[PDB]
C-alpha cells in the first residue's frame, strides 16, 4: 500500500479492495464500487444458481460501477431523458454480479445501520449504477451505510424449466440472495452492523423484497423491508411452473432449440439473440406482459405469494410500503394505442376499451365489462380526458395500487407492523408531460437525495423534501420507526391498521394522514374481480 | 237544492256535497259508478260502462273500496293504518271522485287524475292522503280519483283466456279516463288538458298508459312519483301470470273456462286468504298479481317498449324520495322494526340482500353487496342498515325511475326530475327510515295547509309551492311558475346532463346524475351477470 489514502483500503473474505473517496454536497463518502459477489455466471453457468466469489489476489480496485447485467435497452424515445436514466449505464455483460457499497467518510466507528437497494425494471432491466440509485447522499447526511447489486434479469436471471437440474428458476432472486449473504459476512468491514439491514427496492425491486419477507432461507439475513410500487403478490411479478416451462420452450423454438439437450442449446446462443427474442414470447398484447420473472417452484416460492402473505406469521416484521400519485401513467405509452409522450393523451371511448384489453389481458369480456363500468364517470362518460386519467387508474391500480393494498391489509392482520404511504411530489425537472403526473418510479431520486446535489437545479423546498424523506427512511431502517422519537411537533406517521387503514401523504406539505387506500376500488380488484374469474 | 252541487253527466243526474278548505269551499262529487259492479260471472273481467240511472244519483260519499289484503302488521299505528281501507271491503267498487273550485270554474280547467300505489295489491280513492279538495280550492284544479281492481280480482290471468284475460285493473283505469273525456266538461274540466299523477303502482299504471295505446288518446302529460312500468316489481310474463294463477286455484280446491268458473264461485276473502302463498319465496315484493305482458294492453316488455317507442309530443314530471327502501325493510328483511334503530350485522345485510334481490344468483349477490359495502367501514352497523335500504330502494325505485327517465329523453319526451329530501315533522316511522316511500304524496295534495292537522309553518309554505309545481306542469307541460323572474328554474332532465331538483325546504338545488354510478351497476352491469 505505501502512499494510498488509508481510509480506502479494506478487506473482505474473497481478499483486499481499494475504494474512492467521492464529493458529496455537504462532505466527502467513501465508495467501494463493483465488488464482486459471485463467479461470473458465464457459459456452462448460464441460467443456472450463482457460486461464491472465489478469494482473489492483490487489491481489488473498487472504484468504478462493473458490467451491467444483460438486459434489452429501450428505445422508444432516443435522447430523451426520461427513458435514458433508466437505460444501461455501464457496458452490457453476463458477467456482472457485482455490489457497491458507500459508507461515511471516515467508515463510522461504531456498528451502523446497512440499507440494501434491489433495483427495479420490470425483471428484464436494471442497474444497480444508475444516477438514481447513488448511495452518496445517504451516506453522506444520514452516516448510513447503503449497499446495492447486479442480479440477472431477463432470460439470464429468470427463465426456468421447473425441476430441472440446468435451470431451476428464480436464480436473480439467488443473485440478490448471495449478496445479502455477502453482507451478513462482510458488511462489518467497513463499519456495517450486520443485525440491522433494512431492504428497500421500488417495483420488480419492491416485489423482490416482498419475496424474501416470503422466502424462508432468506428471512435471516434481513430485518426491515421497505417495498415501494411493488408487491410479491399481484398480476405481474410471478408465473406457475406450466406457465413459465411453456415460455422457456416457447423461447427455445424462437432461437432454435429431455430438458439437459434444450438448455444446452440455449447456452450456445449469444447473450444478444435470447434478449432479441425475449418480447416475441407473449404476442398477446399487455403492457406487464414480461416473460421472465420468479416462478412459484415450490422451493424460493414454496407457494403462490397471495397463499403465503394469507397464511404466513409476520409478527416480528416492520414494513414500509407506499405508492406514488400516478402509478399507471408511464405505462400507457409502451403499447396503449392513442397515448404518447408528446401529445396530451385525450382518448376516445373506444380507445378506452380496447385499453382495458391491453391493460388487463387476463379479463373475459364479463371481466372487461366491469373494470369499464368501474372506471366509467357517467356524467361525462365521453370525456376524454377523464378517459385518459382513467386508463392510467386501471393500468395502475390493477398492477400497482391494489396489489399494495391487498399487501398493507394481510400483513398488517398477520400482527406486522406496516406503515404507509402515497408519494404526490411531482418533480419541478421531470421531462415527462404534465398529464403523467407523478409517474411510477418517480420518487427514487427523493428518497436517495438527489436534490442535494445544486446542480440538478431541483428548487430548494425539494432540497428539504429530500431531505425529510431521508429522515424517514433511515429511522425506519434504525429502528422500525419512520417518525422522530426526539422531535414531536411534526405530525406522528401512524401504522396501518385493518381497523383504521391510515396512510401518509408524502409532499411539499407536513404529512397528513388519510384513512382506506383506494378503498372502494381496492376492494373491486383485489376481492370481486377474481370471483369474475371463475369462467 | 244548491244548484252548483248538481250535474248531468252521460248516465243521468248527480248531487255533490259542498266541502270547506281552509280558504273557501270546494263543490265534490264522490262515489261516482263509472262503470257496471265487477261481481259474479264479472269477476276477472273487463270492466263495461256504467248504465244510465234514472233520478238524482247520490254523489256526496266517497263509495266502497276494491277488496284487499289488510295490513296487519303493526295494528292501530298510524304509520300503516293511513294505508289501510277506510271504508267498507267490497268487490262492487268501480266508483270515481271529482273535486272543483265552488263556485265551479267559469272555463275549463286542466284536469290531474290521480292513480293510487299499493303494489296492485291495495289502495283506495278515498284516503286521507288523497284529498283533492285543497288542490281544487287553492290551485283551482279540477282534480279526480278512480278505485281500480287490485290483486286478484285485478290482475290475476289466464292469458289467452276469453274468461281471465288480464290486465282489468288497468282497464278500469282506462275506463275512468274514457269516463273522463266523455263527462269532466260538465264538472269545468278541460278534456283537453288530462294530467295524470300517481305513486308507486300508480306511478307505474300511469307509465302502463303511457305505453299503451288506446290510453294514450285519454291523457296530455304524465306524472310518476317512486315507481316505474320498468323494473322488477311491476309486470310479469303471460307464462308466469298463467303459473301464479292456476296456483292460487289449487290452493282453493279448483281447461281455462273451468278453471275460472270455479274461481268465480269463491268468496273473496277466500282468495285474499291465499294471495301471499303464491310466492312463499321469502322476498318482500312477493305479490304475485300485477300487470302481465299480453301482448294485447302491453304490446310487449315495457323495457322493451319505453326502448323503442317514440315520445315527441310528451312532458313527463318524475321523481323518488330520499329513502325509497327504508319502508319495505320492516315487512321481509330479519332485524328490521320501526320500533329499535336496526342498527344489523354484517351476516344480517348478506341475508338482507338475498331477500331484497331475490333474482340474485350467487354472484349477483356478491356484486351487491361488494358495492354497497363501505369498505372504509365494513362492519359498522349504521351502514349496513342504511345499505340495506339503499339496495332495496335503488333497485326497485331509484334506478327504474333513472332508467325511464334516460329512455324518454333519448326518445324525444319532455322530462323533468326530483328527489324528494323533506321529512314530515309529523311522521309516526322511526328517524332511520328518513323520508319513505309514500310520504310526499300529502304534501303535493296540500294536507299541510289545513291547520287542525300540526304541519309546521315552513311545512305549509312548502306544501303550496309543491302544489304550483305540480299544477304548473298539468297546465302547461313545465312545472316552473311563469310570473316567477328569480330563479333556480327546473331544468329539463336530458341523458346529455342529466339534471334533476332537490325538493326540500330550502329553495330549489339543481343537481346532475340521478345516483348515476349505482344506476349503472344496476342497469348495465347486473343485468349482463345473469
Ligand atoms: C397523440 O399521438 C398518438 C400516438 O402516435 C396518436 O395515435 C394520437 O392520435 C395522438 N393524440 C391526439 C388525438 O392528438
Amino acid at each position: 500500500e505505501g502512499r494510498e489514502d488509508p481510509q480506502l483500503l479494506v478487506r473482505v473474505r474473497g481478499g483486499q479492495l481499494r475504494g474512492i473517496r467521492l464529493k458529496a454536497p455537504g462532505g466527502p463518502v467513501s465508495a467501494f464500487l463493483g465488488i464482486p459477489f459471485a463467479e461470473p455466471p458465464v457459459g456452462s453457468r448460464r441460467f443456472m444458481p450463482p457460486e461464491p466469489k472465489r478469494p482473489w489476489s492483490g487489491v481489488l480496485d473498487a472504484t468504478t460501477f462493473q458490467n451491467v447485467c444483460y438486459q434489452y435497452v429501450d428505445t422508444l424515445y432516443p435522447g430523451f431523458e426520461g427513458t435514458e436514466m433508466w437505460n444501461p449505464n455501464r457496458e452490457l455483460s453476463e458477467d456482472c454480479l457485482y455490489l457497491n457499497v458507500w459508507t461515511p467518510y471516515p467508515r463510522p466507528a461504531s456498528p451502523t445501520p446497512v440499507l440494501i437497494w434491489i433495483y427495479g425494471g420490470g425483471f428484464y432491466s436494471g442497474a444497480a449504477s444508475l444516477d438514481v440509485y447513488d448511495g452518496r447522499f445517504l451516506a453522506q447526511v444520514e452516516g448510513a451505510v447503503l449497499v446495492s447489486m447486479n442480479y440477472r434479469v431477463g432470460t439470464f436471471g429468470f427463465l426456468a424449466l421447473p425441476g430441472s437440474r440446468e435451470a431451476p428458476g428464480n436464480v436473480g432472486l439467488l443473485d440478490q440472495r448471495l449478496a445479502l449473504q455477502w453482507v451478513q459476512e462482510n458488511i462489518a468491514a467497513f463499519g456495517g452492523d450486520p443485525m440491522s439491514v433494512t431492504l428497500f427496492g421500488e417495483s420488480a425491486g419492491a416485489a423482490s423484497v416482498g419475496m424474501h419477507i416470503l422466502s424462508l432461507p432468506s428471512r435471516s439475513l434481513f430485518h426491515r423491508a421497505v417495498l415501494q410500487s411493488g408487491t410479491p403478490n399481484g398480476p405481474w411479478a410471478t408465473v406457475s411452473a406450466g406457465e413459465a416451462r411453456r415460455r422457456a420452450t416457447l423461447l427455445a423454438r424462437l432461437v432454435g432449440c429431455n430438458d439437459t439437450e434444450l438448455i444446452a442449446c440455449l447456452r450456445t446462443r449469444p447473450a444478444q439473440d435470447l434478449v432479441d427474442h425475449e418480447w416475441h414470447v407473449l404476442p398477446q398484447e399487455s403492457i406487464f406482459r414480461f416473460s421472465f420473472v420468479p416462478v412459484v417452484d415450490g422451493d424460493f416460492l414454496s407457494d403462490t405469494p397471495e397463499a403465503l402473505i394469507n397464511t404466513g406469521d409476520f409478527q416480528d416484521l416492520q414494513v414500509l410500503v407506499g405508492v406514488v400519485k400516478d402509478e399507471g401513467s408511464y405505462f400507457l405509452v409502451y403499447g396503449v394505442p392513442g397515448f404518447s409522450k408528446d401529445n396530451e393523451s385525450l382518448i376516445s371511448r373506444a380507445q378506452f376499451l380496447a385499453g382495458v384489453r391491453i391493460g388487463v389481458p387476463q379479463a373475459s369480456d364479463l371481466a372487461a365489462e366491469a373494470v369499464v363500468l368501474h372506471y366509467t364517470d357517467w356524467l361525462h362518460p365521453e370525456d376524454p380526458t377523464h378517459l385518459r386519467d382513467a386508463m392510467s387508474a386501471v393500468v395502475g391500480d390493477h398492477n400497482v395500487v391494489c396489489p399494495v393494498a391487498q399487501l398493507a391489509g394481510r400483513l398488517a392482520a398477520q400482527g406486522a407492523r406496516v406503515y404507509a404511504y402515497i408519494f404526490e411530489h411531482r418533480a419541478s425537472t421531470l421531462t415527462w408531460p404534465l398529464w403523467m403526473g407523478v409517474p411510477h418510479g418517480y420518487e427514487i431520486e427523493f428518497i436517495f437525495g438527489l436534490p442535494l446535489d445544486p446542480s440538478l437545479n431541483y428548487t430548494t423546498e425539494e432540497r428539504i423534501f429530500a431531505q425529510r424523506l431521508m429522515k424517514y427512511w433511515t429511522n425506519f431502517a434504525r429502528t422500525g420507526d419512520p417518525n422522530d422519537p426526539r422531535d414531536s411537533k411534526s405530525p406522528q406517521w401512524p401504522p396501518y391498521t385493518t381497523a383504521a387503514q391510515q396512510y401518509v401523504s408524502l409532499n411539499l406539505k407536513p404529512l397528513e394522514v388519510r384513512r382506506g387506500l383506494r378503498a372502494q376500488t381496492c376492494a373491486f380488484w383485489n376481492r370481486f374481480l377474481p370471483k369474475l374469474l371463475s369462467a
